[PDB]
């Protein structure tokens, strides 16, 4: 079939579907398109390169607050980013461990540069809005790899016996499952941003 | 060599260092310890078990603080918790990988529903205690995750050329890349902690 970058990147996407990140192959690639492996190899040189490559894309496709709106505070750019990026993380299988695999590309240079200059317009300096954005981030990409890996886990084998479960951690199981860790995600991003604030207007006083 | 648990798993762990969790096989960890792949099944039936075992016995040997000091404040139980908790994990390559594989195992039921027992006792409900718990893990799963599979994708290939990075990325990198994630790290916690004391000394009123 068709080989340009585009189509290449969505017959990977929906075989990352498919098979995971951990059964992904380069060949497996080619045989959903048709191929020969001489053929993708001209195209894609390796799984990393494509798992790269992947990372990328998916927010470029999927992530759309990746900016603030005009005069929106930096509490709600945070929330908001947070929320969005979760989601594009949670739309493929093993997304945050794709995403995880890479630092910011080129392609995202300008975003995330402008993300960084937006907190230091907002009375932090650039480490500490550093440490704000990357706070976001970790525990973002935590819930959702937990998440994601209770599923991979559970398609091998099934959770234990509640003969042995003592009676806290069985309430809190059954409540990390009622939804898919979005309660507890957005009462820690709350937690989160507001410990940001506090630190913020502290200035120099001891706090 | 010796293959009772405890021998198997010092051998594993040796393996996992060596190779990585991608590349940790139980034919490599059969050449490991000098027998063949039917005797290894009699004691490891396929890696899932494996890693399941692992990620139990890393927190078991390497992460001493489980438990909150007498009289300590849940302040600083889960500071000093998610210290030990980095830790532990950060001990070994690809360390939070290997951990998110699980949910606790039936070994870890008593440690766990302590730690949730104990902030029910400091004045969370446990909704609200596991919410702080699960914040916590996830925050510092995420940043170890970062650590970690920056080194993995290094190995492979270059970070890109500073020809292209704006000025703010060029400077965060550098801040990233200074100790081991350390400072962002102690930081986003005391932030995340803070959070959850604004929220707890709320109570009912409109915050
Ligand atoms: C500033 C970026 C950064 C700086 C230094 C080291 C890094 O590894 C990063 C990133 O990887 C970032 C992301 O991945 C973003 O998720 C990122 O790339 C992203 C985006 N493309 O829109 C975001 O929305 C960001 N958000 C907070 C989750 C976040 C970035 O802010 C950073
Ligand atoms: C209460 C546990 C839990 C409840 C519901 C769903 C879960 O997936 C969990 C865990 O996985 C926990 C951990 O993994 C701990 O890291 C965990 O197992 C652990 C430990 N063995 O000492 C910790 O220190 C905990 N710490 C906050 C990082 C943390 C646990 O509190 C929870
Ligand atoms: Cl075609
Ligand atoms: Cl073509
Ligand atoms: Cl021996
Ligand atoms: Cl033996
Ligand atoms: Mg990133
Ligand atoms: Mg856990």
């Amino acid at each position: 079939s068709r080989l340009n970058r585009e189509s290449v990147i969505d017959a990977a996407l929906e075989l990352l579907n498919e098979t995971g990140i951990d059964g992904l192959t380069t060949r497996k690639l080619a045989q959903k398109l048709g191929i020969e492996q001489p053929t993708l190899y001209w195209h894609v040189k390796n799984k990393r390169a494509l798992l790269d490559a992947l990372a990328v894309e998916i927010l470029a496709r999927h992530h759309d607050y990746s900016l603030p709106a005009a005069g929106e505070s930096w509490q709600s750019f945070l929330r908001n980013n947070a929320m969005s990026f979760r989601r594009a993380l949670l739309r493929y299988r093993d997304g945050a461990k794709v995403h995880l695999g890479a630092r910011p590309d080129e392609k995202q240079y300008d975003t995330v540069e402008t993300q960084l200059r937006f907190m230091t317009e907002n009375g932090f300096s650039l480490r500490d809005g550093l440490y704000a954005i990357s706070a976001v981030s970790h525990f973002t990409l935590g819930a959702v790899l937990e998440q994601q890996e209770h599923t991979a886990a559970l398609t091998d084998r099934p959770a234990a016996p509640d003969e042995n479960l003592p009676p806290l951690l069985r309430e809190a199981l059954q409540i990390m499952d009622s939804d898919d860790g979005e309660q507890a995600f957005l009462h820690g991003l709350e937690s989160l941003i507001r410990g940001f604030e506090v630190q913020l207007t502290a200035l120099l006083q001891i706090v």
